[PDB]
């Protein structure tokens, strides 16, 4: 079910889940239950839904905290209208696509070094010397991080959001208390000495006098580290994995510089990490792919297996990177819908653009390669590359 098999491959697991109706009460060892929903027409009228709620005020008595929100206290995703609408309006005051734009030529530099500091022709693993340390990079410049304290930032981001396998269980809660006072610190050595990153700029967005709070400014940190940095490292490394696994889709992006952009969003489509959204809460009755739900339950709505629905893509367990439309949801849909899907799109376009200059090979044989134990963010453990 939800095991082995799911971690190593979910999609067909979501296939018989779809053709099982794409909506199942599925329970834990310990009774804590949820609704899984798989189809995508119902996982994209789910996303959007104003009576399917973010905010555990809503949940019922057998809430258990299935794909929690990714911050503690108040924050974009455990909040309903008004109270998000506010939030929403104040961190897109600063959060514009021209501070992505603007960032572009560095995160591009920023590629190219990183990767040019790995030996070629060697077993080089592309996690930990690639596709973590760009996000990282650009996750510290995003929020104004001293070189000072990059070196403490990266170690417990990693600890916290992509930890080792191997990892003692206590070291990424630990890095929550960690980070949580890093991120505090952060706030009010921009509130005193103000730069020109998105932390700096969110302390000086003003609304007539309404203003973002420390808990909100840390909260919002603690959202961008989730999506900036776990979200983004995997679908870089996924979206290598697919290519070295479908060697004529690489061929033709290595003879086509114009197929990136499509190649990208094909690359997300077929295997990006976020296996569900975050959980929702019916605030009345509600049918869901003819299921009427309890008002209250856990709902988890199925962006992966949604992204894989083959009444909506052809032949969708297929990496086609000419497909054409391609109305993938990996970046939600509706009020929550994700602040990150340029930035995201331009660190891919910069990671896979000095990756194809390069050269690459996988330096293992892929049936290989260790899936990261994970629910909700589909992740390798390592993956060995030969660099041209
Ligand atoms: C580039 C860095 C990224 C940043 C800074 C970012 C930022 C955010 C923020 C702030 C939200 C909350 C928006 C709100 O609730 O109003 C959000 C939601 C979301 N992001 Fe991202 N994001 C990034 C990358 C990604 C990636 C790579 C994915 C996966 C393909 C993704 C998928 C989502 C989804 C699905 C949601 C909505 C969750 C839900 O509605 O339950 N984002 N993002």
């Amino acid at each position: 079910l939800f095991g082995r098999a799911f971690h190593v491959d979910p999609y067909p697991i979501y296939a018989r889940l779809r053709a099982g109706g794409g909506i199942r009460q599925v329970s834990t060892p310990d009774g804590a239950a949820a609704w899984v929903v798989t189809r995508y027409d119902d996982v994209r009228a789910g996303l959007a839904d104003p009576r399917l709620s973010v905010d555990r005020s809503n949940a019922g008595a057998g809430y258990r905290g299935f794909s929690l929100p990714p911050a503690l206290d108040a924050n974009l995703l455990n909040l309903d209208p008004p109270d998000h609408t506010r939030l929403r309006t104040l961190i897109a005051g600063e959060f514009t696509p021209r501070r992505v734009h603007e960032l572009v030529p560095a995160i591009e530099a920023a590629a190219r070094e990183l990767l040019a500091g790995l030996p070629s022709g060697e077993p080089v693993d592309l996690i930990a010397g690639f596709a973590a340390p760009l996000p990282l990079r650009v996750i510290g410049d995003l929020l104004g991080v001293p070189p000072a304290d990059r070196a403490r930032f990266r170690g417990w981001t990693t600890t916290l959001l992509t930890p080792g396998p191997d990892q003692p269980p206590t070291a990424a809660r630990d890095a929550v208390v960690a980070m949580h006072g890093f991120l505090v610190d952060l706030v009010a050595a921009k509130r005193a000495e103000p730069g020109h990153d998105l932390l700096s700029g969110l302390i000086a967005v003003r609304d007539d006098e309404d203003r973002l709070s420390e808990a909100e400014l840390v909260s919002m940190a603690f959202l961008a580290l989730w999506a900036g940095y776990e979200n983004l490292v995997h679908l870089i490394g996924n979206g290598v994995r697919a290519l070295l696994a479908a060697p004529d889709q690489l061929a033709d992006l290595r003879s086509d510089e114009a197929l990136l952009p499509r190649a990208i969003e094909e690359l997300t489509r077929f295997d990006q990490p976020l296996q569900w959204a975050i959980r929702r809460f019916p605030t009345r009755e509600l049918d869901i792919a003819g299921v009427e739900v309890p008002a209250g339950d856990t709902v988890l709505l199925g962006i992966a297996s949604a992204n894989h629905d083959e009444t909506v893509f052809d032949l969708p367990d297929t990496l086609d990177l000419r497909r054409d439309p391609n109305p993938h949801l990996s970046y939600g849909h509706g009020i929550h819908r994700s602040f990150g899907s340029r930035l995201s799109q331009a660190e891919a376009a910069a990671a896979f653009s000095a990756l194809l200059a390069r050269g690459f090979r996988a330096a293992v044989d892929l049936a290989d390669l260790q899936w990261q134990p994970s629910f909700r963010n589909r992740g390798l453990t390592e993956l060995p590359l030969l660099l041209g």
